[PDB]
């Protein structure tokens, strides 16, 4: 077959955990393959020491690094009949640059290189939800996470919540043209991942 | 007004000689920068380096060099174009368009991917057969580079066939771009004084408006 599947969403959606849940339970029954880069943390510090990174740059910086996992490890599994799970998919950049100010159809012809998921699961959740559950966990938030470079003046809990919020307004744009799954995030990580078993078992027969 | 001039022809055609030798005619009365294509920098290091056990395909290539080439660009290119520099650049985004196509990346893809930059307000196209430029990396008694043979795609040939063959390539890139793309074709089978004259002229119309 070949078959890829995409999770999306924001920081704190838990999307990672769905994308992990789903290939552990999908290599019980077929061969599965679940897909960031050192380099790209040198860039940005080097980068800072440089006083410029341009949105173009850093668009650009993602998308050599997605053109090598996608054209060593995604497209290769799914030639070879491999079930791909992508936490995180093309429409993460479209999202993470088009905030940025670049041009969302430039960088769709960008990643025109990379084949559309079979499914795409858009984990949707409110940014105050994720704040609070990410706040609940004990665990502090990445400059990443607050969208340090375009709010640099806020605390990360109010960066995060502004920048998770216009990630969101990106993600809701493409759900009609790219047939996205919407699922509530909102439930339980168990209800969740239910549900998105139940969905998949739509490979079952 | 800043002003774009490119050059663009393959290895031993002389145009890198012909950019520089407008840089020393232009500097004489205006502010002029020089730059090369080759001449990359920190992104493209970065990267390269952290992948050198790993085996990058044309298409990674071809992003690595765009996006080391969008911080020049952003950095160095645009402000000195913005501030009233004449901008001479011994290869600029056409090479990559032949590079990258010569080894199977979409051409028109990445046409796209480099739109974020100016076209040249003039692009000489210094135009010789491989042939002739063989013979005159021969008569200068040096050895064709690995790169200069396309190495990667021809590595069965010989440094000589390998050159002939690869920048037989990359002409016909660039004859097939020349109409799109405006190229001034110079002859570049005629003298290095001779074609600099002529180029001198275009250009002197140029900054005349």
């Amino acid at each position: 077959k070949g078959v890829l599947i995409a999770f999306e969403g924001i920081d704190g959606s838990g999307k990672s955990s769905q994308a992990t849940l789903l290939k552990d339970w999908i290599e019980l029954k077929r061969d599965v393959y679940l897909t960031s880069s050192d380099w790209i943390h040198d860039i940005i510090k080097e980068a800072k020491k440089k006083d410029l990174l341009t949105p173009l740059t850093f668009s650009l910086i993602h998308a050599t690094d997605f053109s090598d996992r996608y054209e060593r490890y995604i497209l290769p599994m799914l030639k070879s009949g491999f079930i791909v799970i992508s936490d995180r998919y093309i429409y993460t950049a479209y999202a993470r640059d088009s905030v940025r100010g670049v041009d969302i159809d430039w960088v769709k012809k960008l990643y025109s290189f990379a084949i559309k998921p079979d499914i795409t699961f858009y984990i949707r959740v409110s940014p105050d939800i994720a704040l609070e559950r990410i706040k609940k966990s004990k665990r502090k938030i990445k400059p990443q996470e607050a969208g340090a470079d375009i709010f640099p003046g806020l605390s990360p809990e109010e960066g995060f919540l502004k920048y998770q919020g216009l990630i969101t307004e990106v993600y809701d744009k493409l759900v009609k043209d790219e047939n996205f799954i919407v699922i509530d995030g909102t439930k339980t990580p168990k209800e969740i991942q239910i549900q998105i078993r139940k969905f998949v078992g739509e490979l079952i027969d």
